[PDB]
């Protein structure tokens, strides 16, 4: 009863904890994509600076 | 100069793509925060019943 | 058994809270990043406009 | 001449600010790995609690 509802709750926490994990992994992937775009922008910046010195 | 204009205009586009992505990420975290709050509540309610047992 | 379960759930609720806190820190960092990218976009926009003329 | 001068300054500032944006995102990446580590410990505690009530 109390133990039944406790088992339902622990199962439901387990579901929501896996969903929190999955959401963080998605966010990590998005940040990785972002990091790559930033790489490209830094190269382009260094190139523009270099040419202003030439 | 013309080449400088071109590279600067390209950077400005790329800065915009990075800005937009940062905000999409910011919004995911906002939404995750809300879901954590409800998980926090479910854990508190589970513990309260366990104390009576 | 209720007592050991109570103990594992309590420890979960403390860790859930720590996760929640770290999420909100990361969120604040995105907001400041967002604002610094806004400054940079403004700069790139000014630079680009002068270089047209 | 003059137009170019200011432009050189502006471009020099953009590349400082682009570096900062980089550094910030590197920090966020590291903060997200910590967070993900914490979530793994909670998934583990949650799985053990579950394993222990199945039967």
């Amino acid at each position: 009863a109390g133990s039944r509802v406790t088992f339902e709750r622990v199962e439901q926490m387990s579901i929501q904890i896996k969903e929190v994990g999955d959401r963080v992994n998605y966010i990590k992937r998005s940040l990785q994509s972002l990091d790559s775009q930033i790489g490209h922008l830094q190269d382009l910046s260094a190139l523009t600076v270099d040419t202003l010195k030439t």
